[PDB]
Order: C-alpha cells, then structure tokens, then sequence
C-alpha cells in the first residue's frame, strides 16, 4: 500500500534534513536509513531529484526531495513528482518566505490534493508567539491557494535535532508521519476511475466494422456498453461490439490494459489523431485553458531565443500535436528559454480535458517545452 510523497519549501528551510530524520526515525521506530550527504547528492530537461523510500506500519512511501527551485518546477509541470500529497518545509526562523507561497501556487497549480507542514528550526525558537504567528502566516497562506488551512496539520518541530538523536523531537517526525497516514487518503486506482482509453491507432477490419486500439488508462470497458469518442470534433456515441488483445477474443478491457475496441458503425475516416474513447458524460472537450508551463533552456536543448504573444506551437496532449495560440499574463512582455510562468492556451481543436492534464509543447517535431491544464475554461 504506497502513497507517494514530497518535501516542498524554500532554499535553506530545512527539506533535506526532513527527509534523512523521517527515514532514520522510522528505521529506529519501525524498520530501515538515509543521511543528509545522500540526499543532498541528487540523482538525474535536467531535473536533479533524490528519490527516497520509507515505511510505516501500514505504508509504503516514495519520496521526492529536490536541491533547488528550479527542480521543484520542472517536477510539479512535468508530473515526474507523481506527489499524491506534499509535505511543507517552514522555517520557525524566517517563516513564509517567496519560494514557500511559489510552492503553494504551483501546488495549486499542478493539482497536488494535500499539502501538511512541518514547522522547522523550532530548537532555535524560544518565545511561543512567534510560532503561533508563523503558523498563522502559514494557515492565511495555504487558504489564499484554495488549501484547508484551518483542518490543515502544522507539526511543530526539529528536523536537525531529531536526525541528530534527541527522543524529544523523534516524537514529532513520528507524529509527522502519523498525518502522512491519516491526512493523506489511499488514491482512487484507476480501475474505479470511469473508461478512457486515448486512441493510438484505427483500422478498418473485415466484416466486423472499425477497430480503435490503444492503452485503458481508467476503469473497464465491457463488450455492449455505450461509449463516447471525444475530441477534434462533436463529440460521437458508439456501442462496443467487440475488446481483442493481439488475436485473443475479450470481454472486458481492464485498465492498463492495450486491447482493440470494436466500434459499431463508426467508420476508419469519422476517427482522429487525439481523440478518446470515455464513459458517456465522464470528459468533455476544450480548446481555451489556463496552463503553468516550464520553457526548455538552451543547454535543456530548447530554444535559444524568447517567444511573444503572437507564438503559436504545438501541444502533445497523449497521442499528438495540436497547434494553439497562446494569452500571457498582465505585465508579462516574452518568454526566456528556461523561464516559468502561467498561460491561457486556445487550441485550433477540442480535447478531452480536466485539470491536471499534462503536455509537451512542440516546434516542428521536437520538446521545447512541458505544462499542466490548471483551470479549464
Ligand atoms: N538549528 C537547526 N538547523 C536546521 C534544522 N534543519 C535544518 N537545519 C540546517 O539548515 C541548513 C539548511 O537546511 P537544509 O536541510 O540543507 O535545507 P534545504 O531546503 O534542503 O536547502 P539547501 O541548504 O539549499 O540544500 C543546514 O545547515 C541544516 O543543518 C533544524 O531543525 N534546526
Ligand atoms: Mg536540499
Ligand atoms: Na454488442
Ligand atoms: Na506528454
């Protein structure tokens, strides 16, 4: 039973001496361990990432833990943080600081559903009030970005002390971890998630009508069930007469599953590059969306040089490209390579779309770019 976790907070608060106590702790409690010099060194469009793993009695938990800010971007756009919730990082000392609300906004943004904190450096922290008025700072912020700052947990705490070994402090990464357990809910596998399977390929097959093939990536499609191609046109209803896997004859396609869907009087020319097969009423089309997009630099084999208001691009959605003219932000002049920041994207076709739905952004054939669909408009 995994659930997939994540250290977020500004520079120097104390994310990484987190991590090493959260799994030295619970090596010491329940069973493992790694030190500071490990995570700090982070492995691996360059995002450098640490990649940790802990137990609780009852979880299993994947880490992310990342040097800097950049890295926090490129992860939260380009969904490789896979977080199912995050764990902030504030410092006692500063408190709020840019890269925190950054982190939150972004948060927002990428559609991380739950967010805990842990109060650091509280060992350096002597009055009360000043923690009561950095956690009220904290509670104001995470509400501001749509977050339940009021039934949020803010555990009080020292990340360093407890990794050095004072029993005081492990008492809070454990309770710490104990919130990582009962705040953050088991996720909906997709096998409950209604149908959607993004069509790969289409072909016209003999004496039993058109065949769209592709990976289920939600729930089940059962042979007689009404389904819904939706996409690059009006959205068109269909029976599935037919599941095929390789040449073996199916009932059922189960998520994660590549099958053949046999469509009933769907034809091979009515099928689109882009378009879905969905659960009636399950996703509708969209062509205009806010986006948060993280640009390529040049030695990320992106552009070289900034793009205006008048730039028109691609967008890899799951299948292909679709072109789309692009609204930047009041104030916001051009886009550097390397640059991030928030766009209302207009394709020249409709998708089947919901927030948190990612994509490349292309020039003639190549990634100069990544994204999430922050609000659908
Ligand atoms: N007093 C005290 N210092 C702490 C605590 N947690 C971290 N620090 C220190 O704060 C410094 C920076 O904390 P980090 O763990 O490196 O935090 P970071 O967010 O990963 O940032 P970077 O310093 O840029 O790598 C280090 O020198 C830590 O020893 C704490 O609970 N108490
Ligand atoms: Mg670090
Ligand atoms: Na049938
Ligand atoms: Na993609």
């Amino acid at each position: 039973p995994h659930v997939n976790v994540g250290t977020i907070g500004h520079v120097d608060h104390g994310k990484t001496t987190l991590t090493a106590a959260i799994t030295t702790v619970l090596a010491k409690t329940y069973g493992g361990a790694r030190a500071f010099d490990q995570i700090d060194n982070a492995p691996e469009i360059t995002i450098n990432t640490s990649h940790v793993e802990y137990d609780t009695p009852t979880r299993h938990y994947a880490h992310v833990d990342c040097p800097g800010h950049a890295d926090y971007v490129k992860n939260m756009i380009t969904g490789a943080a896979q977080m199912d919730g995050a764990i902030l990082v504030v410092a006692a000392t500063d408190g709020p600081m840019p890269q925190t609300r950054e982190h939150i906004l972004l948060g927002r943004q990428v559609g991380v559903p739950y967010i805990i904190v842990f109060l650091n450096k509280c060992d350096m922290v002597d009055d009360e009030e000043l923690l009561e008025l950095v956690e009220m700072e904290v509670r104001e912020l995470l509400s501001q970005y749509d977050f339940p700052g009021d039934d949020t947990p803010i555990v009080r705490g020292s990340a360093l002390k407890a990794l050095e070994g004072d029993a005081e402090w492990e008492a809070k990464i454990l309770e710490l971890a104990g919130f990582l357990d009962s705040y953050i809910p088991e996720p909906e596998r997709a096998i409950d998630k209604p149908f959607l399977l993004p069509i790969e390929d289409v072909f016209s097959i003999s004496g039993r009508g058109t065949v769209v093939t592709g990976r289920v990536e939600r729930g089940i499609i059962k042979v007689g069930e009404e389904v819904e191609i939706v996409g690059i046109k009006e959205t068109q209803k269909s029976t599935c007469t037919g599941v095929e896997m390789f040449r073996k004859l199916l009932d059922e396609g189960r998520a994660g599953e590549n099958v053949g869907v046999l469509l009933r009087g769907i034809k091979r020319e009515e099928i689109e590059r882009g378009q879905v097969l969905a659960k009636p009423g399950t996703i509708k089309p969209h062509t205009k969306f806010e986006s948060e997009v993280y640009i390529l630099s040049k030695d990320e084999g992106g552009r070289h040089t900034p793009f205006f208001k008048g730039y028109r691009p691609q967008f890899y959605f799951r299948t292909t490209d679709v072109t789309g003219t692009i609204e930047l932000p009041e104030g916001v002049e051009m886009v550097m390579p390397g640059d991030n920041i928030k766009m209302v994207v207009t394709l020249i076709h409709p998708i089947a779309m919901d927030d948190g739905l990612r994509f490349a952004i292309r020039e003639g054939g190549r990634t100069v770019g990544a994204g999430v669909v922050a609000k659908v408009l």
